């Protein structure tokens, strides 16, 4: 036995997030459905299996979640699990609108519980320090939000997923300036900087959300939101030797679902004939990455590391 | 003889706003004119009297009101004068244009000189301290421009209104980060705690402006903004067992203004056939809510406490 | 032989951006040319002579740029040379569009290396400190890649433009929420003073650039963006005095270029019919600053104090 560390929801995550990316190509090319496919039913199957090791966690390891419920830094990964659940559901729609239905409806519930219990509760004061201010904050505060955006999209409901939109575009643009002022002023420790990779996922979450609301159109605020996104990747490019100092580590999957929602945003821009080149790379970098991240665990899960 | 406490000019605000929001029912729904014809001549009636008393804290406290004006937190009351003055110039404008139009440029002057003359004067340094950040900086540096921009709508200035606007939305969105990262480090005493109610001004206040200046088109603007407006009225719905920790009093008037624009806010949603279901849900709630303050403040000038 | 200090390119900068201003009127005014012109060939002039006396820094005092170029403060003042050098290639492309297309590109290109490799580096922790929140920082975050972004689009490379200019809008919003907190609390000496004029750049900048790529469309982005802006400006207007205390001196050229940027969107408002008194004051007020800075300087240049 033992307890499932909560971060590992980011990898079911990141390959559900590139599954769907794949999905919106196979108008384009044919073939992406079964690659979009394989990938979903991997990223399916992983999830049932987080799931079910989480529920031995709440069940005989009750403690340790009400430990990482109550910190302030901590509670963030929780959010892992409404989040992948809704984008299981968005996978799961291909195949059976309704049980994908239900997973989204709960994952929405769940997360905006969640965040209105815990994410307002910071504001009592005196819990929350400085130090706490951590890139794994996006994940309630705005991956949630987006997800929900773009899964009631997916099953009609535009209007309220505009609500989630904002709730998600505001409170990242809220949170952002204090993250990277506390960044520039207090160097985060070695073992948190795989984290960094979430500094990447609020604009490309963000504009793939968006293109899921609007239809698809790919217009000012689309591109304007690729512009920060870009340069957001370019400086954590720059960061990366820091970022790995102390070795590469599993917690590298933190940037699968920022570059995979990278990767989703390309389809659009693509079938929107708008910089289609950058379209290109940016869906070949996203999908080269997350590559090396797979074989990087796969030379590990050998080494019985996991 | 007693000086006034600036911040009871929030009742009348509150009174005012939500005259507004029923005057613009009134095609949908006839008598909710008289609802808002009522509430009008009640929120106008408490202003007169309120400037005539702060006129006499002028006359015969003046030295309270220089240390309030001087203080790096209390001068933002002060705003709720202009404030107020706009709101009632927008009520009045049903009966008489030209009374209404003078109060407005009032307020709006007002307003503007006020903030050049001390919000800038922050910027000096060493007065303001980390302790000063608290959630009434929002009437002199948001607040009262979008009040302003809506108040110049009406008078047919749409693109002044949009400067105003501009510059309420864009004041809102670079206080807000700072605000909130203060809240989760440093508890609010309980003596401030009923001025969290002006958290939920900015979205909804901004909405409002926003659908005033721009004939009440419910875009994805305004969308987003009631997706953060909820959100932030969630928040303060499970906070608020905290924020009355030590007793109901008269400063959860605080919420009357914020409600009562997101009421306001509802009726063009409504009007624009979005979120029909939930723009009646908030209608509704913001009433009662506003409702509860009225018996509660009766049950009470009763026993003299006012 | 003397280094010479980098922030002196903000004098072509003002003077570039001011000549791209009158430009832009040729069509409503034709003696405007004339005027946009003169100011041009000044602008290129200095700006050839400054990038000589810099080549010399590099080569004979290099130590003095290392130390700049990594200074958490003064390293923003080297994005003024890419910067400047893009507006001389805007100027240039009225004779010779391909010289002016190569200084484009090498500005830009510049400018994004720079911050890629220093904006980035200070997420390391360590060595900016909370004294480090100065207004500078907004030249390689925010005004490079507006000026990126209307150059690019000037060669017709709008949605190239829209992505630098979506890039410099977050990078804005996302760092003046800190900056604005740390003037407030920490009073800015007065050595550093002149720099306020800084603040006055990014909406300006922001919106001059935005009309540049939208073409020239005055939209209710464009309006809110000219709002704030006027606002930051009453705001410097009041805090004058202040910023002069010590005395007038050759570091108030910071404002010419939000100035001048002030003036270059008045005239695409003014050629949009909207808010065209407003238009001309700006205008207006934008030369007669820089005509007087021009005097000072000359008033001078005289006694050798340049
Ligand atoms: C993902 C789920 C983790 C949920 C753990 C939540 C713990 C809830 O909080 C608990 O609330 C009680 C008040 O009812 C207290 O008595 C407990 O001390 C407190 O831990
Ligand atoms: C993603 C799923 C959300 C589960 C969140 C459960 C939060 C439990 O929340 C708790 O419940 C108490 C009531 O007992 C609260 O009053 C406390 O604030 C809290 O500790
Ligand atoms: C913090 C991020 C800032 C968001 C910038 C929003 C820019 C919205 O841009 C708008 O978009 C429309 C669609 O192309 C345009 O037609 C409008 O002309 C323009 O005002
Ligand atoms: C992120 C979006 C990725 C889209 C992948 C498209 C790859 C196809 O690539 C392209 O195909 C075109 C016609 O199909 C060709 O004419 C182009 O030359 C070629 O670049
Ligand atoms: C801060 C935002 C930076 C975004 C920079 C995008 C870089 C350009 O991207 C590239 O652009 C070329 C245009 O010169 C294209 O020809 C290429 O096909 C494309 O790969
Ligand atoms: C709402 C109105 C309150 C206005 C009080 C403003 C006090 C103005 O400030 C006063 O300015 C003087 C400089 O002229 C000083 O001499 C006084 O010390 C100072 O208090
Ligand atoms: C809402 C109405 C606005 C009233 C604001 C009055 C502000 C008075 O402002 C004062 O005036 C002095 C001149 O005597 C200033 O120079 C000072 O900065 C200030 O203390
Ligand atoms: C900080 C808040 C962010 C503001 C987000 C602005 C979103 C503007 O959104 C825009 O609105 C128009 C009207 O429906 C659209 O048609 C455009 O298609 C879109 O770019
Ligand atoms: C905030 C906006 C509040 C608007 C209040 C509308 C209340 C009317 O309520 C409604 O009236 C319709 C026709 O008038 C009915 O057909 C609907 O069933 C009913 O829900
Ligand atoms: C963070 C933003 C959260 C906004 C959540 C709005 C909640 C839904 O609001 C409700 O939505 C239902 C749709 O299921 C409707 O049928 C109801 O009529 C409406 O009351
Ligand atoms: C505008 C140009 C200024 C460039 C100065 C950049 C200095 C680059 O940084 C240098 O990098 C080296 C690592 O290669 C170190 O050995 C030096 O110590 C370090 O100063
Ligand atoms: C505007 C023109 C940009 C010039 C920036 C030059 C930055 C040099 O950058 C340096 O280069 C080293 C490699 O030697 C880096 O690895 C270091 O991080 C840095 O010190
Ligand atoms: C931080 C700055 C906030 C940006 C606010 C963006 C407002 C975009 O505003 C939009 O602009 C369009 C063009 O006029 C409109 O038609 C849309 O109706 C509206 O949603
Ligand atoms: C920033 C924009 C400045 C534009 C300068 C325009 C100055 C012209 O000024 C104007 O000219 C019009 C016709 O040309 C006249 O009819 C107007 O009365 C007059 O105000
Ligand atoms: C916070 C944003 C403040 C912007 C205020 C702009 C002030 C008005 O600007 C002026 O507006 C008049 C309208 O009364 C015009 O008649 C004038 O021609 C114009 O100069």
């Amino acid at each position: 036995p033992f307890p499932l560390p909560t971060g590992y929801f980011g990898i079911p995550l990141g390959l559900a997030a590139l599954s769907l990316a794949w999905f919106h190509l196979e108008n384009l090319f044919p073939a992406a459905r079964m690659v979009s496919d394989v990938l979903g039913i991997v990223a399916s199957a992983v999830w049932i299996l987080f799931i079910l090791m989480y529920a031995y966690k709440l069940r005989y390891y009750f403690e340790e979640v009400r430990a990482e419920y109550h910190s302030p830094v901590r509670f963030s990964f929780i959010a892992l699990i409404p989040i992948t659940t809704m984008l299981v559901g968005d996978i799961l729609y291909r195949w059976n609108p309704l049980i994908a239905e239900v997973l989204i409806w709960i994952g929405t519930i769940g997360q905006l519980l969640f965040s209105t219990l815990r994410v307002s509760e910071l504001w009592q004061g005196g819990v929350f320090e400085q130090k706490s201010t951590h890139p794994s904050f996006y994940l309630p505060a705005v991956a949630a939000n987006f997800t929900s955006a773009s899964s009631l999209a997916l099953l009609g409901y535009h209007d309220l997923g505009y609500l989630f939109f904002g709730a998600g575009m505001i409170a990242w643009i809220i949170f952002e300036p204090v993250l990277l002022q506390h960044l520039r002023i207090s160097s985060l420790e070695p073992q948190f900087r795989a984290t960094m990779g979430i500094v990447l996922a609020p604009p490309f979450v963000c504009v793939s959300a968006y293109l899921s609301i609007n239809h698809g159109e790919v217009d000012t605020l689309a591109k304007i939101l690729w512009g920060y996104g870009f340069l957001q990747l370019f400086f954590l490019l720059r960061l990366f030797p820091w970022i790995v100092e102390k070795g590469l580590n599993i917690g590298l999957w933190a940037f699968s679902f920022p570059l995979a929602s990278m990767a989703n945003s390309a389809t659009a821009f693509y079938h929107g004939n708008v910089l289609q080149g950058v379209s290109i790379f940016a869906f070949v970098f996203s999908n080269v990455m997350i590559g090396l991240l797979v074989l990087m665990t796969i030379y590990k899960l050998t080494k019985g590391q996991f």
